[PDB]
C-alpha cells in the first residue's frame, strides 16, 4: 500500500488510512 | 494499491482509503 | 489499482477508495 | 504500508493512520 | 508501517498514528 | 514502528504515538 | 436572516453563508 | 444575520461567513 | 452578526468569519 | 460582531476572524 | 468587536483574530 | 476590541492577536 500525500492549504481531512476490522467515523 | 493525492485547497475529506473487512463513515 | 487525484478546490469528499469486503457510508 | 505526508499549510486533521481493531473519531 | 510527516505550516492535528485496539478522539 | 518528525513551526499537536490499549484525547 | 446548523459527521463543506457582493468559490 | 452551529465530528469545513465585497475560496 | 460555535470533536476549519474586502483560503 | 466558541477537543483551526482589508490563509 | 474563547482540550489553532490590513498563515 | 480565553488544557496555538500592517505565520 503506498500513501503519498501532499497538500497546500487542507484545511480538512486528509483521512489517508488502512485497516482490516471496524472503524468508526 | 498506488495512492498519491496532491490537493491545494481541499475544504473537505479526502478519505483515500483502502480495507478489507467492515467499516463506516 | 491506479489512484491519483489532483484536486484544487475540493468542498467535498473524494472518496478515492478500494475494498473487498463491506462498508458503509 | 507507506506513510509519506509532506503539508505547507495544513490547517486540520491530517489523519495518516493505520489499525486492525476498532477505533472511533 | 512508514510514517514521514514534512510540514511547514500545520495549525493542526497532523494525527500520524498506528493502533490495534480500541481508541477515541 | 518508525516514527521520525521534522518539524518547523508546528504550533499545534504533532500528536505522534503508538498504543495497544484504550487511550483518550 | 436565521442559519442554524446542526451536523453530526460533516465530512465536507456546510457553506451557510450570505452576501450583497460578488463572491466565488 | 443569525449564525448558530453546534458540530459533534465535523472532519471539514464549516464556513459559516457573512460579507459585503469579493472574496475567494 | 451573531456567532456561536459549540463544537465537540472538530477535526477542520470552523471557518467562522466576517468581511467586506477582499480575502482569500 | 459577537464571537463566542466553546470547543471541547478542537483538532483543527477554529479561525473565528473578521477584517475589512485582505488576507491569505 | 466581541472574542470569547472557551476550550477545554484544544489541540490546534484557536486563530481568534481581527485585522485591517494583510497578512499570511 | 474585547479579548478573553479562558483554556484548560491547550496543548497548541491560542493565537488571540490583532493587527493592522503584515504578519506572518
Amino acid at each position: 500500500a503506498n500513501f503519498l500525500v501532499h497538500s497546500s492549504n487542507n484545511f480538512g481531512a486528509i483521512l489517508s488510512s488502512t485497516n482490516v476490522g471496524s472503524n468508526t467515523y
